[PDB]
């Protein structure tokens, strides 16, 4: 019987690759989604269309608000109910926008931000784990965590936070043969909405290529976390560009 | 003329000796609060009896909610009508109790990264908003063991991480309007109030330096330094203040 | 052809179990040695059993002298001379012992063994190791600590050369990724306890351990090793993966 | 009695600055210097103008060598030898130069100075301190805020500031016992290079987000004041960046 796996925020990117991968590894998978559902289903059927009833898809919203647990757990709930087991989680969902401290309402920036990047996680990882071989999680931090982008506060602590509960989990988790890893990408798919101009900018700045991970680069980190090679491996967290930090203003 | 601070959770332990020493300082002072009415009044009354109208009382939750933006700008603004001014900011008020992975979770969510982090962030926008030889600057109370976290503390360890984030972020980001922003990290300060003496030992016992814990004047006296004159270069920095607890393997 | 990987130390324990696992992914090996001439013949020995004139042997101390340049630039012209390649470096040569700041060796001797094998040589191995490539996954893995920040008492001079080596590896990542070669570490908590250390000392170190209550094996460790030279790492270079089932994480 | 501190490097620039602010505090002062005769003298001088027998200079090369043990022992003696008591040690010399991985001094000898100065020195220096000893003893180090985001080239300079890291929280560590604090202070970009041209000076200006501009010697000495004054008495093994937010600033 093959494992499976959830990652949230799979219909596109960086979720997607990293649930095309853990799907070729022989991993089962939940594709969480929000808004797009259409990307997800045609995922799901691609992956169906390769081994019958590998593939789910399950929506949810993963702003913070009192019924996160809920969707939380609902989320877990889906893999259980699909596949009868849940052996990796992925938090890979994550909203990014700027939050400048001198100038959406600010809730609702704080929900999103701090929601998708660090508390829905956390309810997550609580419901993964209340709900139990190689079981692991695996969350996508950011290695620019420390040279953050100008006037992105909120989307920055809930990264840092990311860091917290990698660590802190790692150590709870231990005792259940739960792994908890980070995977951290500095300029991996750049944003739809991001200039073209912008976008080389940043690629000429990675001393590694000049140029962007691209997101099975990234697929590639986590699937080595999860895997036998990495059974020694938690509360780590994994670089993944191309020197991106290392280099000064 | 004297400069103002907001010191949150300042009725007791370490918010109250920072207070103590802002004021000893020639600082003018909005002691903030949550349940400690009393020990805050009596704070106050102190502090007057010094310097007659050089301290003010501000209550507040500083839970995560709808309202918690409108009570951050709120306790700001006491600060202008008390004082004219706002120099200071040290965000000292922390909920602080386990949450282990295996009272509602919302709610803990709510005490632990509202008070932790998210009124530090809604603070910090409010106090420069209304900035938009005079030295502003920002101390954030953070945590030295934060990469060696208490065991089912992870929404508190988060909420101490996202304010490193914050902490970094903000000095960054105020930095062209001189507005410096740095954090005090101690190890094991004042120990819980009803803690035994054979758990505090415990404690005491692992620290390098002293093998005791940090008096809350020590914890005050870096913060001091930080708002200082002799600071005036130093943003973004966070300043251990643990006798040397962080480094000790376990 | 077959891509060729130098291994620092890899007579025994750790170096041995890179080796081995580089030899079983295809690589051919040069087995560096400084006192363990016998075990690393019968690793090569193996190794040229399983498949013929895959692995060598390459004699040099490690420590600091006016000798070491010669000496680094030695081991890495072995493996230019035996396989016409040389694709991989590990720095996994380590010396390991007490030096208290307060009180048969002199210090100056301590200095240069712990911060000649753990710093000085592998900054001059990645040097000549850069040149010969100076006019296709070339990779140095860099064996690093990870209790560096939560050191050990009384190793000052071991710490003060971990410590470097994260230096030199976020140096030489940055310095040498225009030439397509990447620069990554792997740091182990407690892994396979020395042999000076006490049965009950061990199991002391095994008890504070999160992940399984026991140390890393040497083939864990090399795992990652594994992972940071394949292709499935051609984006990594600066990183230090931790290999401490958590120790690290651990208050005192 | 007032108490003594030694300052390495103390000639010049920031250990000038430090041992100047040191003195004004009422510290007694040996002015290590290298090569810096004049300038170590003309110092010593101004400071014993002020007080009488306050200041003294010593001579010592802190490239790594088989004697650097009895040269850092004898610095530690001198401050004994003229003030009867040593309470602070400030480990501010260092050379700085580029060490290219890919192609002069000898690359033993770029070892020895970059990682003698920067790491060696200071471990001896602290070795004797901590061996020769109310009392408020500590050492500070110099460090770098720009450690983890290092100079292109500078191999062996970002190794020997990594290493002095490294013994900062082992020294922290190891002599707390003994009431010994060990601290260090990073600055971004302090006082340029003499060498520097103002065009490449401007350029890091720039990238400073508080004030665009360098830190003043000054301004170092004043966290190194901090970190051995009696309002740190609980601190030790911490690094104090003093640097702007120059550290936290992407490419
Ligand atoms: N791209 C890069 O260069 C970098 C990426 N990272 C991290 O790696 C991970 C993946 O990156 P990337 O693919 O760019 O991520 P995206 O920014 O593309 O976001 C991925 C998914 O997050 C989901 N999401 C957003 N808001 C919510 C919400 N409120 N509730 C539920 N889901 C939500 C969206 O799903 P939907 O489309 O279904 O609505 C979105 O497709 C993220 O954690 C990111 O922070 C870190 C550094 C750099
Ligand atoms: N003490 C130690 O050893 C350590 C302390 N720290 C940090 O240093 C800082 C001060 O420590 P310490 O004195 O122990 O802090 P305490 O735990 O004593 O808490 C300080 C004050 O926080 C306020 N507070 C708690 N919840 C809320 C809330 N929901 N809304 C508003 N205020 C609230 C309370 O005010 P009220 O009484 O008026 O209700 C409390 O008195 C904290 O940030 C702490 O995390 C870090 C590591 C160790
Ligand atoms: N083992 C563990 O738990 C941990 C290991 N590490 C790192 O992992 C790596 C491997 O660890 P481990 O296998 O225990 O290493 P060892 O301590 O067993 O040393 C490995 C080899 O280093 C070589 N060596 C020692 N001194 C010199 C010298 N002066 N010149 C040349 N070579 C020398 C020796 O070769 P020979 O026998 O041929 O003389 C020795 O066999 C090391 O870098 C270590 O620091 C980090 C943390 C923990
Ligand atoms: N300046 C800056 O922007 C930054 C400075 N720092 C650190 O702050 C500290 C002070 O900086 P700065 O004033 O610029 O330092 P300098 O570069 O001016 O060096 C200070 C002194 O180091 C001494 N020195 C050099 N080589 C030797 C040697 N072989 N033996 C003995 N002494 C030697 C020299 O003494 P003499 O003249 O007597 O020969 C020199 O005057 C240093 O540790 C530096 O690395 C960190 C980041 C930035
Ligand atoms: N959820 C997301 N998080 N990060 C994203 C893109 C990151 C990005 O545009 C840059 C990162 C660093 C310089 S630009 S999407
Ligand atoms: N808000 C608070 N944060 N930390 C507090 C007390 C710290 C404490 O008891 C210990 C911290 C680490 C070992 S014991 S109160
Ligand atoms: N070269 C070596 N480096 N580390 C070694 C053994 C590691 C070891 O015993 C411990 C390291 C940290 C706690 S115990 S050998
Ligand atoms: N001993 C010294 N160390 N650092 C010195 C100057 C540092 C310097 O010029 C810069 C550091 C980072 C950008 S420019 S002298």
């Amino acid at each position: 019987e093959a494992p499976a796996a959830v990652v949230t925020g799979a219909a596109k990117r960086i979720g997607r690759a990293i649930a095309v991968k853990l799907h070729q590894t022989g991993y089962r998978v939940v594709i969480h989604y929000h808004n797009s559902a259409e990307a997800a289903v045609s995922l799901a059927d691609e992956l169906n269309k390769e081994r019958s009833n590998t593939a789910v898809v399950c929506q949810a919203d993963l702003t913070n608000s009192n019924v996160l647990p809920a969707s939380c757990e609902e989320i877990i709930n889906s893999c259980f109910r699909a596949f009868g087991r849940c052996d990796v989680l992925v938090n890979n969902a994550s909203a990014f926008y700027p939050t400048p401290l001198v100038q959406k309402t600010v809730e609702t920036q704080v929900a999103e931000l701090i929601g998708t990047n660090a508390i829905a996680p956390f309810l997550l990882t609580m419901s993964f784990a209340q709900r139990q071989s190689n079981l692991s999680i695996v969350n996508l931090c950011d290695a620019m965590v420390d040279q953050p982008c100008m006037a992105f506060s909120l989307y920055n602590m809930g990264k840092h936070a990311l860091v917290g509960l990698t660590q802190s989990a790692a150590l709870e988790l231990a005792p259940y043969g739960i792994r908890v890893n980070g995977v951290a990408p500095g300029v991996s798919l750049l944003p739809v909405a991001m200039g073209e101009e912008e976008k080389d900018k940043w690629r000429r700045k990675v001393p590694l290529g000049r140029r962007e991970a691209s997101a099975e680069q990234i697929a590639d980190a986590v699937i080595f976390l999860v895997s036998g090679s990495a059974q020694y491996i938690t509360g780590s967290i994994i670089k993944v560009d191309g020197g991106l930090s290392l280099v000064h203003a």
